[PDB]
């Protein structure tokens, strides 16, 4: 009857979903991580440079992780069809490696027994979803597979669906001011397929590559064409910014853009989309559960169509929190 | 007959542009700083955490600063108009204190003695120039004191001043992600006029107003109207990068807009304007010259008039550069 | 009836020190800073890059700060002997500032009004107390003014007096590693005092002198003679380590030594010195509120009498505890 | 007749060896790495975050890596035994990979044609050598394979002779306050074998084992079980310094361990050892090709017994250099 749930991967994105689900009182049966033994994944799930110590209780016992006297069951397949899903109520499955991104690689734990899967990161075939813009578009009868897009995205998606619905976006230019990760090099190292990736992370700006502006135009589809962007890797170690450089169809004073922003925000946003005008600065976000959160005052505008607009996101922990919340809406779907 | 060179304040830019006036073949006279001694002076002139200790020799004795044998006067005045400019052959004034930006508070050093003043900062009301954009227009009967214009700006208008030229801009607007700054502090600390600029600088990305973008509508007149744009401060100490987002007016296709850039690099705008291809990041750009440095792949463009362009500065040796290539000009220009 | 509290100076000390009595229960009646108006005080308070969002409320009105509905006197005195405390019930004073120091300078805020002044830094005459190793010498019949020495003084005295009690210390030499502060510069700039320390804080590790180590030999006399140390000053905002080096007198294996800070930490220092086994990092220590939290696992030892101590501290929030310790301690005296 | 070399890995440690190569004039005629091919080589070498660009030309053409117009062969094999060393002339071999560290596994390059072996980096059972204390015990008669020990080893050894030898060492207990590099992560990632070493390099001081300082009992026997240490990591990507604290028999006023290290540095270990008395701090040695250089303003004595001293290396650049000053001296003494 209760929505169980099994994480596979217990990466950064894999933990702050642990701690997402332990907040939101969502039951975690089982983690994979072929790595990571529990004893490890107690201190790993304990300490955390970033968002500090565990503020529960995590010990290991009889071969268990335990969290909050919750017993979870740990696995260590090197491969998701190995997973004894079946051994542990067939939970929904999150999929948080970065390496089965596809639906049929992802589909290996359906065969393995996994309800539904949300996979933590873009794919390129399976259906994408930014709460607070298309879930309302999950078909339950047909996706039994879905991604919950990046971290970027689901900044971008809820803003760029508030300020087209109201004013009209003709096209836009994003950049991310994004912090590093763990794809990143700590010193100059070997990243074969994107060179610049390689340099170290501390020391540089470092422009990349990104899809996630574009990925917005899949989940509001009468943006296709519209949007496009890029990144620069800067030296922090969480919480990124969103630079929306737009033209907009309709005039948009700003004073028009923050009511329209502020409306969404207390309104059908609520806890996606939040609005400041406060002097903030990125660790004023740090552990902020929002989506997406709108800087009014470093915002500029040339004219009353074209303007830049800043958006805040903790990409680590806002999305951890929204891949939960997919969870939860998908399983209030389920049931029908 | 010949160029001399009086530098008003140690700090960054003080120290940088005598690098580069040692580096040129340009002689400076004088040194003035009310809290730095001579012997300190020679320390701070010696090691730099950012670009190395200085290639030649440094040594103070009989109260003067000694840089490669050539002896430099040392004041120690707290006020412009008590500056013997007369006593060390009334040169020419790099005033780089940040605190008298206006043609009357300069002026002071005329008063003291000095033949013409740069000021190495954007003014309120003195002429501002950018080196490769409108230097020709410095009218040496009417202008004894000068702004070398920001850093950014810099950066900023010799590339706009080719795409505009080229293609028309129809509007842009700017972000620059740039190297935190002496004016900003190394943890939460007092900026009572600028909350965000004192939270601590290593710790976070910090949005912040600049006129740099607009200021390239005074140098360019025809983009009056057409050009804003502001900064985030991140954690790296020097090199900084520009984020033009502009619109086209004629069709503007990369290839396009790459060979116009290759040109502008290859002849007119030599030595201010560079162009690359290479997988660059920030610190690749550190002791680079160039006011401005374009980075083709990591530009992007949405369609053929609406594009991303990407430009490095080193917004310390750029700018100290350009400092020493303006005094040049003038003084080619002021014997007439 | 009931302590209250006055704070001269709202830099970093001054704003944890005010979060250290919201949680403990003290009141605190007034903040004199001439710099910070209430509004930019309500800022400054509630938002902070190390230690994240005040957990409560934070308002101005009526010239007043609002600190979760308690009201508290905004003063903006450049000098001690101006600050009206009497007009806020001559409550106990931290002199936060770092500019008043002695006996003699403190004491205008007693001439002002102040009932006590706790000095939150070391005095070069003022009596120095460390909670845990001394504070049963502090007496309200002879002293009004006091120092709670440095957070580094207070890391290593809990742990020299465990181990000097327990196995006689014959000679130690300590460095601390050590965040860097606000008296340090972003980029490399001027303190003609200490020229290191002018240098870029984020960029290089820094030697420094500190007197701490030998402050502990004024808190525990019968170590006169037996400590100094150095520091060096590393890229990071917030948690230190102390590293004492020490031939001890009786014979002391490790495992001895571990059991008595454990000792130590469950009973007489509970609360100021803690002790661990786990593979910690500094940021485990971010919001601790211990003076000295020993790490077992890091310490080495070449033989049984010279070995090498390792203990962290949060060097702003478990030293902002203790000015609090120290004041509430004080009050339980005073009523004698 | 003359020296040629051979450099297994492309890592940091194999790129900044060629660098060095270069500088002193030693022919390098291959690289072996399985995952760099020639044109990624050519931008690995050619731009360096830490020691900039490089000082020369580099290109790529028929399948080979060009450096100056000397041409150098690349090879993609993944084990030792398949590299033909034979085919390029026999030459000396780096061995910079760090998983071929024992003298059997490093045996395979022998077998495949390699003249000698050096591994950059500390080996179980291969001779060790640090070039000022005990290259004259290299002997091409029985030796073939050899490692050049550490950079920490390197900073260690020579100070500690000139001391030993000077005045005796009774025991000592060392702390090195050193770089991240590239076996430390970006964010909290893995590291199962030492779980503190996966924890954010940028964000974190953290404690970490070392054998460096026994190691230098190994190469001054004398030394044998007077000497051990540790480590601590810190936020900077270049540069380390060592804290040695030492007891010393013979009375050692701190200008007399002064004199010695300076007559030592102006002498027999000129080029190794290094001695300033300037208020370094450390970028001022990033690029320095010493293997040691004492900082006599830093160190500090309790005593005429027992003090602290501090000495700085670029752990990168003067341990490659030290890895191709032992390949000269040995090749001086195969001519034997």
């Amino acid at each position: 009857r209760e929505l169980t749930v099994g994480i596979n991967g217990f990466g950064r994105i894999g933990r702050l979903v642990l701690r997402a689900c332990m907040e939101k009182g969502v039951k975690v049966v089982a983690v994979n991580d072929p790595f990571i033994d529990p004893e490890y994944m107690v201190y790993m799930f304990k300490y955390d440079s970033t968002h500090g110590r565990y503020k529960g209780s995590v010990e290991f016992r009889n071969g268990q992780l335990v969290v909050d006297n919750h017993e979870i069951s740990v696995y260590q397949c090197k491969e998701p069809k190995q997973i004894p899903w079946r051994a542990v109520g067939s939970p929904y499955v999150v999929e948080s490696t970065g390496v089965y991104l596809s639906i049929q690689a992802a589909s290996d734990h359906i065969s393995a027994g996994a309800q539904r899967v949300v996979i933590s990161a873009p794919s390129p075939d399976a259906p994408m979803f930014v709460m607070g813009v298309n879930e309302n578009d999950y078909n339950p009868g047909s996706m039994n597979i879905v991604s919950n897009a990046s971290c970027t995205t689901n900044c971008l998606a809820p803003l760029a669906k508030v300020i087209h619905e109201r004013f009209g976006i003709v096209e836009g230019l994003m950049t991310t001011v994004h912090s590093y990760t763990a794809t990143q090099k700590t010193v100059d190292g070997p990243s074969r397929k994107a060179w610049r990736d390689g340099r170290g992370a501390h020391q540089n700006i470092i422009p990349a590559s990104t899809g996630a502006a574009k990925a917005v135009t899949k989940v509001i589809p009468e943006l296709k064409g519209k949007l496009t962007g890029m990144a620069f890797r800067v030296p922090t170690p969480d919480v990124s910014v969103v630079d929306l450089t737009c033209r907009l169809a309709q005039p948009a004073p700003y004073s028009a853009i923050k009511e329209a922003v502020k409306a969404a925000a207390k309104g059908p946003m609520a806890g996606i989309l939040a609005y400041t005008e406060d002097e903030v600065v990125s660790t004023d976000f740090l552990g902020d559960t929002h989506s997406s959160i709108f800087d009014a005052k470093a915002g500029i505008a040339l004219n009353d169509n074209f303007v830049k607009l800043i958006s805040w996101y903790d990409n680590e922990y806002g999305y951890s929190h929204r891949v939960v919340d997919l969870l939860r809406y998908m399983f209030s779907r389920d049931a029908e």
